[PDB]
C-alpha cells in the first residue's frame, strides 16, 4: 500500500470501511457520536468511543526507509449542559489493532492507560486532541486551560495552544505530517475564522510501527459531553 | 464519499488485499494471479483474483449520486506457447464476490459456465485483456485476440483487437465517466502502440450500490503467467 485516500462529507450508517469501538454510534443523522448518550440524547458519564478506517496505513518502511506523508481534515461540535464539559475529542494514528485501553474514559481521552500515560515508551499513539477538561488537581498532565494538543506517546502534550471551547460550534481542522521536515501541523478554524495553530518536530517511525490505523477517540469521566464528528477525509502517501 | 490507493509494486505482507485462488505476490513484489511451478513457469487450470478490502460505494439511490472512477494498471504475461490462455481482466463486483465454479479457463474467473452470458444471473463489470480466443471453445469472443468490456456476460458488449506481446508490460487506464454513463479504457504499450474502447453503461443497473474492486485471472488447457506490476485506483460519489 502507497497511499490511501479517503473522504467522509457524513457518516452512512450503512458504513462498510470503518471500526466502531466502545460507544462510538453513528446517528440517522449521518454524525458519527463517539461518547454514549441517553435516551434523549444526553451526554452520560464514563464513556469511551473510537473509530477507526479499516484499510491499514503503511506510515514508514523500514526495509527502504520510506516514510509517508498525510494530511487529515475533519471537523466536529462538542454539545454539554455541564460548566465543566469533559473530556474532549480526538485524532490519532496507533497499530492497527488498537483497542480502547483499560482505564481511559476520561482524560486519557480513549488513547492511554493511567499507570502509562506519561511513559512514552509504554505507548504507541500519536494524537491530536482538543481538550475541554483541564482540572489541575485530576488532569495534571494538562495546562491549566482548555487547548488543542498534539501527543506523542503521552497524555501530557509535546506541544499545546490555548483554545476556546464554543458549545455546539463546528470546529474544522487541518492536521498534516511533512515527512520532509518530520513536521506535524495542526490548524484549526471557527466558523468566524477564529483561528488555532499548533505543531512540533516528531519523527513517526520512532513513535508508530509501520503500519498504523487512523481514526478518532474521545470520552468522559465524570464531567461528559457529546463528541460529534461531522466529516473526515485522510490522505496518506509513502515516499522516499 | 471517496476512495483512493495506488500499489507502486505488491508489498508480501500486504494488509489491504483479498486474495483468492492462487494469487500470491512474488520476490520481485509482482502480484503474479495465475498459479505457477516452482521454477515459475505456468501452469494449467488455474484462478487467481485480487479485491481490495475497503469497499467502493458506486452509487447511492437515496441521494441520486453515481461515483466516477479510474483504475491505473501495468500488467505483463508469459508463456511458452504460441497460443496462451485466458487472460487478465480489471473486475468490478458485489463485496463477497468469490471464484464462481468452473471458472479457470475462458471464464477468467468472473463467470460460471452455466450463466456465463446470462446477464440477469450476473453481477459483474469487468475490462479483459482476452488471449485465447478459439472459436469452437470460447465461442463468445471475437476470432482474434483483443480487449473487451464485459457486462454481466463473458460476450464482451464492445472489444477492440489487441496483440499480445511476450513478456511485454501493458500500460492501463479504464474510467468511469457518471454524467455520460462511459466505461472508456485506454491501453499502451512502451513503444507507445495504443488500444482504445469504451461503452456507454449504466453501472446502478449491473451493480449494487456498494461493490469491490480488483483484478481476475486464468488458465484452462492452455496458460500463461499473468503478472500484475501496479494498480492504483480513485472513486468519487457524485450528484447525477
Ligand atoms: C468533578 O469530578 C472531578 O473531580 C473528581 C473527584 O475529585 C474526579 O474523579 C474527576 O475526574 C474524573 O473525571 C474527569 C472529568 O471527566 C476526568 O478528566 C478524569 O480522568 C476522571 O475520569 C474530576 O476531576
Ligand atoms: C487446446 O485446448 C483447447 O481445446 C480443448 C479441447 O476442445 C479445450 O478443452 C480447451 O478449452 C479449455 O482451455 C481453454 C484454454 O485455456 C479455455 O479457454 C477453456 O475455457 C477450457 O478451459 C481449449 O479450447
Ligand atoms: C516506563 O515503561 C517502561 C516499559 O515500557 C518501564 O520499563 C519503565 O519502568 C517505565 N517507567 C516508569 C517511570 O514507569
Ligand atoms: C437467466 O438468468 C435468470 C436469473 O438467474 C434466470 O431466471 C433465467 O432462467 C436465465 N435464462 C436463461 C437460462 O437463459
Ligand atoms: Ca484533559
Ligand atoms: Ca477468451
Ligand atoms: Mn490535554
Ligand atoms: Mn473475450
Amino acid at each position: 500500500s502507497d497511499s490511501l485516500s479517503f473522504s467522509f462529507i457524513n457518516f452512512d450508517q450503512d458504513e462498510r470501511n470503518v471500526i466502531a469501538q466502545g460507544d462510538a454510534r453513528i446517528s440517522g443523522n449521518n454524525i458519527l457520536q463517539l461518547t454514549r448518550t441517553d435516551s434523549d440524547g444526553t451526554p452520560v458519564r464514563s464513556t469511551v468511543g473510537r473509530i477507526l478506517y479499516s484499510a491499514q496505513v503503511r506510515l514508514w518502511e523500514k526495509s527502504t526507509n520510506r516514510v509517508a506523508n498525510f494530511q487529515s481534515q475533519f471537523s466536529f461540535f462538542l454539545e454539554s449542559p455541564l460548566s465543566n464539559p469533559a473530556d474532549g475529542i480526538a485524532f490519532f494514528i496507533a497499530p492497527p489493532d488498537t483497542a480502547i485501553p483499560s482505564g481511559s474514559a476520561g482524560g486519557l481521552l480513549g488513547l492511554f492507560s493511567p499507570k502509562t500515560a506519561q511513559n512514552e515508551s509504554a505507548n504507541q499513539v500519536l494524537a491530536v486532541e482538543f481538550d475541554t477538561f483541564y482540572a489541575q488537581n485530576s488532569n495534571t498532565w494538562d495546562p491549566n486551560y482548555p487547548h488543542i494538543g498534539i501527543d506523542v506517546n503521552s497524555i501530557k502534550s509535546a506541544k499545546t495552544v490555548r483554545w476556546e471551547r464554543r458549545e455546539g460550534v463546528t470546529l474544522n481542522v487541518l492536521v498534516t505530517y511533512n515527512p520532509s521536515t518530520k513536521t506535524l501541523d495542526v490548524v484549526a478554524t471557527y466558523p468566524d475564522g477564529q483561528r488555532y495553530q499548533i505543531s512540533v518536530v516528531v519523527d513517526v517511525t520512532t513513535v508508530l510501527p509501520e503500519w498504523v490505523r487512523v481514526g478518532f477517540s474521545a470520552a468522559s469521566g465524570e464531567q461528559f459531553q457529546t463528541h460529534n464528528l461531522e466529516s473526515w477525509s485522510f490522505t496518506s502517501t509513502l515516499l522516499y
